[PDB]
């Protein structure tokens, strides 16, 4: 059909190209015009202002830095928001997504919050996924168009903060997982091992994690933090060994001591399951 | 055939039962005799001292607290060590494994270091694995017997510290991965979501991690920490959002700030790839 893309960083440039690849009439906008060059040469239309970019289509795809940058685009484009569906793909907090949705509805438009679980070359893949939250009717109406961004789309609820929350929940896991790999690479280095040497082991470790999360999910939800299969004190001692191995090799112990600190703190409550630390993390 | 198991905590009790299940003539020892009860009732023989436990067989399986506890068992059993293969499965540092091997060889015996990647109910499973390091001839001779402990056995090298290193490399990843899950559970709680609600998402996230580790392994080993697919500054900002989301919900920010701290530190070098922090972690 036809669509608008505002924000042409690597994410938005990949979204526009996926829309052009699918035969969509594409209208664009970016603060730096020289980022739309390749897209314009392919047949995308560059708007001179955000107003013209907005009023060109009912579906408007936003891929800006954050929600704070979004208020700048809309700063004078007020009337073009009415009767339009604004899909905000800028990864920020659930609170900032709720404040963005509230302002858009006030302007007579609808806000869909998106959490894209894809790097830019994954944009348009049938295997990638995006979390969506906000008004169900707008999600349903434009679902086929959001499938252009990622083949899979996952509607979480009416709450604007929901897709943002899911996005953060993902990053809570990803960043430390990758950082634990940077820690593994650094230790294995002081021992003549390369990153590709430990890659199969680390991949296999992450691949088998789901068995543990399912086993633990059932016990947490029931309120069971036993000693049946594991004890926190042994976790503390295992982390002391990880800290010692890294310290012995001259490798930095900042990330492993941070993990040890959470286990040591907790034993001060308790030497039940290593899951018991959750009760110290919750509000 | 016939075998000895010293140390009857849940790990050693599961090892002895796997040996009895396979028709092995089993000789035992533990500091607390009441932990061998069930095993003796099944046909295992309880020794009165470590000396008698050692001299009963050429293959001796050790499952003690650590290497420091091992010197106590051997404290007066000196002569029973000669001509015996001692498999030390006590998870401790590579340095303590090298000091344990050195003492055993001095006593005329051979030390095999083991790193069991299994909880006690996984003991004897064809799907589980154990890392082994030390003299190749002893590993080769007794491989069928070590397959009773875990179906898969992975000989890493002649170095006593090697299997211990591999064991730590595993724990470097496991403990933070599980802790990131405890962090995810805590955040999702302040938002009406259960652990089983987020379990599929977290499992899927870990399952897809191997793609990232393989992509990054090749670039690290070559010395490439570009900006091609990612920038450290965006990682810092993404972690700031994870920290803010948790702080907004009243959830503890200790584990996410520790991750943010490693990214923020690093940008002080550099805003190339988020992999660039490795050069600050190495010796």
């Amino acid at each position: 059909q036809s669509v608008t893309v505002i924000g042409l960083g690597p994410m938005g440039q990949a979204m526009a190209a996926a829309y052009l690849d699918r035969g969509y009439e594409v209208t664009l906008w970016n603060r730096t015009a020289s980022r739309a060059d390749a897209l314009v040469a392919r047949g995308a239309k560059l708007a001179a202002t955000p107003e013209q970019a907005l009023s060109a289509n009912e579906l408007v795809i936003l891929s800006l830095i954050d929600y704070d940058a979004m208020y700048g685009v809309l700063e004078g484009a007020e009337e073009a928001v009415a009767g339009r569906v604004l899909v905000n793909l800028s990864s920020d907090t659930p609170e900032k997504a709720r404040a963005a949705a509230r302002r858009v509805a006030e302007l007579g438009g609808t806000h869909l919050t998106g959490g894209v679980l894809s790097p830019p070359p994954g944009i348009g893949s049938p295997d990638m996924s995006t979390f969506y939250s906000g008004p169900r009717a707008a999600y349903d109406q434009h679902r086929a168009a959001l499938e252009v961004i990622t083949g899979k789309t996952d509607y979480r609820g009416e709450d604007p903060g929901l897709a943002a929350l899911m996005y953060q929940l993902n990053m809570v896991v990803f960043w430390p997982a990758m950082l634990s790999y940077w820690q593994a690479v650094a230790l294995a280095d002081a021992h003549g091992l390369t990153a590709a040497d430990i890659a199969p082991y680390v991949s296999e470790n992450f691949a088998g994690m789901g068995q543990f999360i399912d086993f633990y999910a059932a016990r947490i939800d029931a309120g069971n933090h036993a000693g049946d299969v594991d004890r926190l004190s042994m976790g503390v001692a295992s982390m002391e060994h990880v800290v010692h191995t890294n310290a012995d090799s001259g490798v930095d112990t900042a990330f492993p001591r941070a993990v040890l600190d959470a286990f040591h703190r907790g034993a001060d409550a308790g030497a039940d399951s290593f899951s018991s630390v959750i009760k110290l993390m919750k509000k």
